């Protein structure tokens, strides 16, 4: 009954909202209190650390990482809150998580983006668009891609409360390798959706097929995690000079 998707609905947002401290609503507002500092070339980045709290691309890369590692903890406290996911085989909440979770970080990053960059540093900066993509070597387009799904999925118009039901329907796949169990995964998910479907209609009345349109967004994020992936076998070779954190390269198997 449409009684419970909206509990459902309701409880995850409050979730939502307490696991990840910068959310949609808030980055669109620093977007559009206290500015960001602005960071577009060599020069700026060294007074961004001044004002904000090795090479200079690697040095970026290393912050990109450190975030992911961040943005990991806050989506695996948000998925405890998941009804039902807690009690799964404990190894298929690792394995939900392990393929869950670059797929919910582009997911979020889009809400720190538009078109000309990104967020960084809880909003206190803003990274530009072309600064990043014209790093060196192999770095200049890590970002690229990311920018691309972020423009055509932040045309959807999603909010917050709208993503926490998407966010979770992305954590139990149950499509995931190494699952023991899919069909209590399944049944989850199962209602995950019926929770997504009552929210964008109700939320988006006059947005026409809104949830079939996210759903074919779940490609466009398995297609930049297997870019993604890809981009960092490059870099391990081409900077055995440079580490990895363990949480992160032990999901990216
Ligand atoms: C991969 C990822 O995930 C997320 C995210 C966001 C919200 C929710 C979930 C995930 N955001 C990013 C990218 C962040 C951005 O790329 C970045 C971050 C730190 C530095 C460190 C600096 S700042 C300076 O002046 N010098 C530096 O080296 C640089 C760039």
């Amino acid at each position: 009954e449409s009684a419970d998707l909206r509990a459902l609905a309701k409880h995850l947002y409050d979730s939502y909202i307490k696991s990840f401290p910068l959310t949609k609503a808030k980055a669109r507002a620093i977007l559009t209190d206290k500015s960001p500092f602005v960071i577009y070339d060599m020069n700026s980045l060294m007074m961004g650390e001044d004002k904000i709290k090795k090479e200079v691309a690697i040095r970026i890369f290393q912050g990109c990482q450190f975030r992911s590692v961040e943005a990991v903890q806050e989506i695996t406290e948000y998925a405890k809150s998941i009804p039902g996911f807690v009690n799964l085989d404990l190894n298929d909440q690792v394995t939900l998580l392990k393929y869950g979770v670059h797929e919910i970080i582009y997911t979020m990053l889009a809400s720190l983006m538009n078109k000309d960059g990104v967020l960084i540093s809880e909003g206190q900066g803003f990274m530009t668009r072309e600064f990043l993509k014209s790093l060196r070597k192999p770095f200049g387009d890590f970002m690229e891609p990311k920018f691309e799904f972020a423009v055509k999925f932040n045309a959807l118009e999603l909010d917050d409360s709208d993503l926490a039901i998407f966010i979770a329907v992305i954590i139990l796949s149950g499509d995931r390798p190494g699952l023991l169990n899919v069909k209590p995964i399944e049944d989850i998910q199962d209602n995950l959706l019926q929770a997504l479907e009552l929210q964008l209609k109700l939320n988006h009345p006059e947005s026409s097929q809104l949830f079939a349109k996210l759903l074919q967004k779940m490609t466009d994020l398995r297609q930049i995690v297997t870019e993604h992936v890809q981009l960092l076998q490059v870099i391990k070779k081409t900077e055995t000079d440079m580490s990895l954190h363990p949480l992160l390269q032990e999901i990216e198997k």
